[PDB]
């Protein structure tokens, strides 16, 4: 059920396109996903526990409840297209309104809190 | 259909863009992406899987973007931006772009 990274299990993973990857113990947030950080484009979200573990991560479902559907996505989002030097970019915005009648309001604020941003805490 | 959360809903001819995600339009809180085709047909459009193929997975999801909580009038709100590179040495790109293009603000020139 849990694997350790090898050179060789990450080498795999990382053939995946970017957006289609799956962190897990064995191919970790930071590999599938970069360094968190503030810098645009970078992401944000994970404590030390979720960037280790990724989708192996016990609370993983409360997380994942607010993921959207490729539908959803399309859907919901401000959609855009830059050109660069780089490549070519879709850009995305939005926003996902939490259900404050779920008695798990309180929580489900304080577990997304707890991993935006938290990188600044340390290495 | 409806019964889900906003964002695990999945478009289809039965129940449609607009019915899911609502009006497309110009403000922050509207989708902007979809023609007419897209949105009366949702994920049964002919071109779905091309467009889908784009779309993260929930692990992408939390690990690219720029994720924020906001609590505005409105509610407490789960924010997300970021960007995903298309692969310009896939022989498909040219196709890809030109989907791309007939999709955004596709709705600024619905009669």
């Amino acid at each position: 059920l849990y694997f350790q990274s090898t050179k060789k299990s990450a080498a795999e993973a990382s053939k995946k396109p970017r957006q289609k990857r799956t962190a897990t113990k064995a191919y970790n947030v930071t590999q599938a996903f970069g360094r968190r950080g503030p810098e645009q484009t970078q992401g944000n979200f994970g404590d030390q526990e979720l960037i280790r573990q990724g989708t192996d991560y016990k609370h993983w479902p409360q997380i994942a409840q607010f993921a959207p559907s490729a539908s959803a996505f399309f859907g919901m989002s401000r959609i855009g297209m830059e050109v660069t030097p780089s490549g070519t970019w879709l850009t995305y915005t939005g926003a996902i309104k939490l259900d404050d009648k779920d008695p798990n309001f309180k929580d489900q604020v304080i577990l997304l809190n707890k991993h935006i941003d938290a990188y600044k805490t340390f290495p």
